[PDB]
């Protein structure tokens, strides 16, 4: 391995060109983003054989300073004329390889820094000025671009995602029928309040569709979130494994331009404390000990 | 000082009695809570002269185990027949002093663990089953109760609050006219994107009104949140100090049953990177260095 | 309430005057501080009735920008000629009130950012490095100071407190917790031998605030020495509870430092849950508990 | 991809077999581990094509509950008779594949939960305590292991890696960063003497996986010794960049441990910003930077 770069490059842009005309799906009201505020956290990694002596000899002649890479990203957010993080990553990548001929490979991660609307008043409406910083789920994007021997540039990998989704379904979930042996102490549960954390990532058949230039073909993280919550509600779940497969199948049915969906899920279900409350369908639970189950699974189109 | 207790007592209750009929205000749509899911993080502290020898002699005869205090709280969440955190704290407090005659003083903090609705589908609606765990703002409550010499119990202190509100207003804020001397390097800014964190706490004229038994008199954290966002939108702010005073005045005008409102605010405004973008009203900003300004201020009715 | 200020004012100073001339105790080899690297995180709060209209009218005329308070702290760390965080806070507070006549009260907190020595081979042998330090995320010293301006424009310290924060200690045996109340709320078993794991925050107040500054260092009480008393007493004691332990720690502190007026403890119980009791042919296995934690708050006075 | 498992499996063991018989190096006094207290955080991932219908059909017949995997790990820490995290992972992996025939692949990560010695006065003198330990939030050792079941039901290790995580080192002088590209994106000044602050994660692979287990301890490479090489080289070197430094650290590691095949570095730059350059009558003042951090990823091979 030989690469270097800059992490935690925060950049907030006001009044990015709005994303509009995204084809809708029945699980989600999403049709676009107003982009009054567009926040992103970028990580940039660059590589190339000509970087060797920066390591082996302490020669900085071909070192773009990581601080300069931060300036590059922030200046390019000011000049970007597109409408998505995926497209912003492409713009940065192409511009960086064009600028620095000694770099053979660039890898970028962009994480949305999400904001929510707030109420302002003779009637409450969404404010165009005041927004709430959200620490809940957020969109992500990843891009790798290389310079070939014939000096053409090529995207070698692209992936979009949704991170930090935390969903609890109070009833309508079972976990029964698993292996019972000398190591098993978990009771079977025919009705648990399954609490899952979800990170969902998708890849497109055609990299162009990720940029949003033709919004009809763009798959928004907001729509993925809404599919996940709908499928979870609809399904008598039999395990997290069962749930995530069904979510993936629905995503790929709604978005035929997608090639695959990948899931990283964790189980954070609470421990039950009070099983029966007189005169109520209610129950009391509490936080479990730290160990958490997880699942990782790809569904392909 | 001499007290002991239990912290991080998480307790999640399904199907608490709904809070309904809260008198509305124009800044907020809030009228109640369905309480399908009711999550709280409780801290309990107890004191009394009879605890001395548990410290000075290692005598545990009058030590209620902190683990038992956790069981007490979780069992009482199962039996609570009310509709608010404030009322739950009163129920726990009265029950604990009634149970343990050697305790002279109990202090409780309750923090909401908030959950948000999600979409499920032939039309999207809010799910009654699937909820999103939120890491954004949340309601709080605090209660202190004592046993008097004539053996009556009395609430000595009650306070409600909203914590973790993070609001950014992209324009319509200035900070000018402050002291310029040998220590001043901050440029005056006639139009900054003020980003404030807010913790807001209120006290009632009549402790009864905090419980929610008469919802007409209950002041919900959701309504406080919506007043804050409305006032921030409405105001050409001149500093955080100026903004929080105005928020407090509005709160006390809307809620005459309140005696005071207290604010703890922090300044997290971003540093500007790009001041002018051709053909746009947009700008680019980034995260500042760690130091943060803060303000603390009480407004009284 | 009405005040404002700046938090997370980090400041790192190289080559502060070393702390030496301290008075030793049996429980600690502490003999001073080299101060090649001195880091502090400062919070500053200021008040005064003349600040009212900055809130009620948006009048910034008497507002010292919080950014300027950060500059003030950082510049004064460069000029500070003393040897302790406590003395640094006094230097900042006195200087700030002298600069800003409309401020009536200042409150300061300083938290040490601790570094540990590393070793290097050079010129034939391994020795402590004067250049390379390891940042520590473990325990650290703290200080608190409040100062006021009186009607006659004199300045008085109104409260001072020192402390040690973030000490996490586990004793594998020699602790019991038995004899507590057993009623309809009790499910905790009696335990004659548990691996008690405590978090300790310990704070002390001096009889004479001058002794906190270090200008006569024999009278200073170092957080390092308090740390070492805590670990020694925990080892020495067949503990009957955390309450029992912290009282005995406090007694030892006050016996070793007669110039202290009191010591205050905030302790938390983070003891692990037992998984395996018997291992064939003296060990056991434990794991992390559920989140709820017991805590204790207790003062011992001289 | 298809796998599942359990994360944050904390396990604390008392009185593990001590590690001794290690081979020393000039840069480190490390001589073994007492193992009075041995803590580990384990993540376990398992796969196999027979798990498909647990996802596609909700059939739990071949699902080992993740809770049971936690039980498995905790119970095997009680029975483990070796002396290293690397050996513990092998013991767990081999045992798990032997128990569960439908599992084709297991991946394990173990992270040391480190504790430091404390001292106590007893029977007339201050000495290291055998009972009281301080939990550390600083650097810690790591291990990684992947094992597979072949068609003939033999088991093979397919990847092994050891490491040191969380090392944070600041060198106050004797570092430069000059000569980098100066163009329309450059605003960083050249600096002939900066207080370089690096975070280091260092990972190593052995030529022969057996040497990682500790059963012949003279061939084991301890994270403590790697830590001490890193601090020594940082002191010894007039650094020209972090890239320069980590290459030299890697060279020294590979020279001192010829049984290693390679060493991999993930470094981050957290150097403070300068506030005061000149202090009257050699110190300076620095403060925390904005969040963006440079990083480097680099392998040195034998
Ligand atoms: O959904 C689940 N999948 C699992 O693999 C599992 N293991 N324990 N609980 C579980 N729940
Ligand atoms: O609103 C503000 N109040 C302040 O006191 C301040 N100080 N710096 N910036 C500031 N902004
Ligand atoms: O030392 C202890 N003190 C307590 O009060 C307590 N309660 N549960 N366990 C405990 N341990
Ligand atoms: O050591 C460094 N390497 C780098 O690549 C770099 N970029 N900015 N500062 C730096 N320091
Ligand atoms: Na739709
Ligand atoms: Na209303
Ligand atoms: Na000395
Ligand atoms: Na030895």
């Amino acid at each position: 391995v030989m690469y270097y770069g800059k992490g935690d490059v925060f950049a907030y842009r006001t009044y990015l060109k709005p994303l509009t005309g995204v084809r809708t799906i029945p699980e989600s009201p999403f049709s676009g983003r107003d982009h009054i505020l567009f926040g992103v956290n970028v990580k940039i990694s660059v590589g190339g054989t000509k970087l060797l002596t920066s390591f082996t000899k302490g020669d900085n002649s071909l070192v773009v300073a990581t601080d300069s890479m931060k300036n590059f990203i922030q200046k390019h957010l000011a000049s970007y004329t597109g409408t998505t993080i995926e497209g912003f990553l492409e713009y940065v990548a192409t511009s960086f390889l064009k600028k620095y001929s000694h770099i053979e490979k660039i890898s970028l991660i962009g994480e949305e820094i999400p904001f929510e609307t707030t109420f302002a008043v003779g009637n409450r409406a969404a404010s165009e000025l005041v927004f709430k910083k959200s620490r809940n789920e957020y969109a992500t994007a990843y891009l790798n671009m290389v310079r070939n021997e014939d000096n053409t540039l090529n995207i070698t990998e692209q992936q979009s995602g949704l991170a930090g989704l935390q969903l609890i379904k109070v009833s309508g979930n079972s976990f029964v029928g698993f292996i019972r042996d000398e190591y098993t102490t978990l009771p079977e549960d025919s009705n648990r309040p399954l609490f899952v954390y979800l990170n969902i990532k998708w890849k497109y058949k055609n990299t162009e569709d990720s940029f949003g230039t033709n919004p009809e073909n763009y798959v928004a993280a907001e729509q993925i979130r809404d599919i996940a919550t709908s499928v979870f509600h609809e399904t008598e779940t039999l395990s997290i494994q069962h749930l995530i497969y069904l979510i993936g199948r629905r995503i790929l049915e709604r978005f035929p331009q997608l090639q695959e969906v990948y899931f990283e899920s964790q189980n954070h279900t609470w421990d039950k404390i009070v099983e029966e409350i007189p005169e109520s369908e209610g129950k009391v639970y509490t936080e479990p000990r730290p160990p958490y189950g997880f699942q990782c699974f790809t569904v392909t189109q």
